[PDB]
DNA sequence: GTCGG
DNA sequence: GCTGATGCGC
DNA sequence: CCGACCGCGCATCAGC
């Protein structure tokens, strides 16, 4: 928050380029110098200060100073004035409905959360969810009910089998205080990456959740990734709990660091890891890390044995978890 | 929009 | 039906 | 310059 002005900013105009735009390169220029400044440990003075930073152009170090000195940004006074950009990206924070979708609701005259509850067939099943519990998508979820919630899947899926390792990532393995949803990171030693000895391995554990009420709503669901909606149980009388968005990631067993890598995140982190990853010769996936020949072609799966053993191949020094929020 | 070669 | 491209999301 | 920008699972579609 030393930054948060600027860093706000930034957000916003990565926002329009994604979303109104389809401009996925500027989308992620901002996001990078939004990273880069929101971990800049001074208060930024001007545009010039900022431009120090890699990520930071010319282009942004000029918004900057504008912003310095007004305490806004006339481009971005402009897209909240104009109808289509605002609806455009109203739109979007409707689980399911992304750019595209959302330009094409816009010409059908589908623009707010109104005409949207009222044009339901107009929607796919992923987007009916979405619409349905958009509001409790927006709320944060304190870590006190992470600890619930991991408790409940932990004990549900050691119900199943004993041999299922449910592993919570995403910001609570990054120990933030609150996360925008649940991550799940689950592994069987039946499903390694030489063979798949059983098969539901996943739909077992969705199955059970939703059996005890845990989960409530699926947007999709395959062999390896469940993608739904969860709900913590209340007590008599007390007002029930918002829903919750929830991710499972079903990995190989024998792949569970390069899994764990990147479930953990996170996303930006992610982003900025495989490049290095690259500029130093090797591919990062959440399955493996492997070389890149001559060409560039991957190689066969380097050995890796703990979250570290990656990080030396790229020649990076270790960075636990909390320290990977970028 | 920013960056390296 | 399958394969490939695309949207969307993590 | 200028092209590279991480990598991939699921849903949906087009073309066969
Ligand atoms: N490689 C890669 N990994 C990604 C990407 N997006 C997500 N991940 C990985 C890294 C992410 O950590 C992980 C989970 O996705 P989220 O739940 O979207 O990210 P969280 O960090 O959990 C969060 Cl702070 Cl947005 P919140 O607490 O509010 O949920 O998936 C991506 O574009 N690329
Ligand atoms: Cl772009
Ligand atoms: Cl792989
Ligand atoms: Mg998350």
């Amino acid at each position: 928050t030393l930054n948060g002005g600027i860093t706000d900013m930034l957000t916003e105009l990565a926002n329009f380029e994604k979303n109104v735009s389809q401009a996925i390169h500027k989308y992620n220029a901002y996001r990078k110098a939004a990273s880069v400044i929101a971990k800049y440990p001074h208060k930024i003075k001007s545009g010039a200060e900022a431009k120090k930073l890699p990520g930071v152009g010319t282009k942004i170090a000029e918004k900057i100073d504008e912003f310095l000195a007004t305490g806004k940004l006339r481009k971005l006074e402009k897209i909240r004035q104009d109808d289509t950009s605002s609806s455009i990206n109203f739109l979007t924070r409707v689980s399911g409905i992304g750019p595209s979708a959302a330009r094409k609701f816009v010409d059908e005259g589908i623009k707010t959360l109104e005409d949207l509850r009222k044009n339901e067939d107009k929607l796919n099943h992923h987007q009916r969810i979405g619409l349905k519990y958009f509001g409790d998508f927006e709320k944060r979820i304190p870590r006190e009910e992470m600890l619930q919630m991991q408790d409940i899947v932990l004990n549900e899926v050691k119900k199943v089998d004993s041999e299922y390792i449910a592993t919570v990532c995403g910001s609570f393995r990054r120990g933030a205080e609150s996360s925008g949803d649940m991550d799940v990171l689950l592994t069987h030693p039946s499903f390694t990456s030489e063979s798949t000895k059983q098969p539901k391995l996943l739909h077992q554990v969705v199955e059970q959740l939703q059996k005890v009420h845990f989960i409530t709503d699926t947007l999709s669901k395959g062999e390896t990734k469940f993608m739904g909606v969860c709900q913590l149980p209340s007590k008599n009388d007390e007002k029930e709990y918002p829903h919750r968005r929830i991710d499972i990631r079903l990995i190989p067993k024998d792949q569970y660091y390069c899994g764990v890598l990147y479930f953990t995140g996170s996303d930006i982190f992610n982003k900025n890891m495989r490049a290095h990853a690259l500029e130093k010769g090797f591919t990062i996936n959440e399955y493996t890390i492997r070389p890149l020949g001559v060409t560039g072609v991957a190689g066969e799966p380097l050995p890796v044995d703990s979250e570290k053993d990656i990080f030396d191949y790229i020649q990076w020094k270790y960075r636990e978890p909390k320290d990977r929020s970028e």
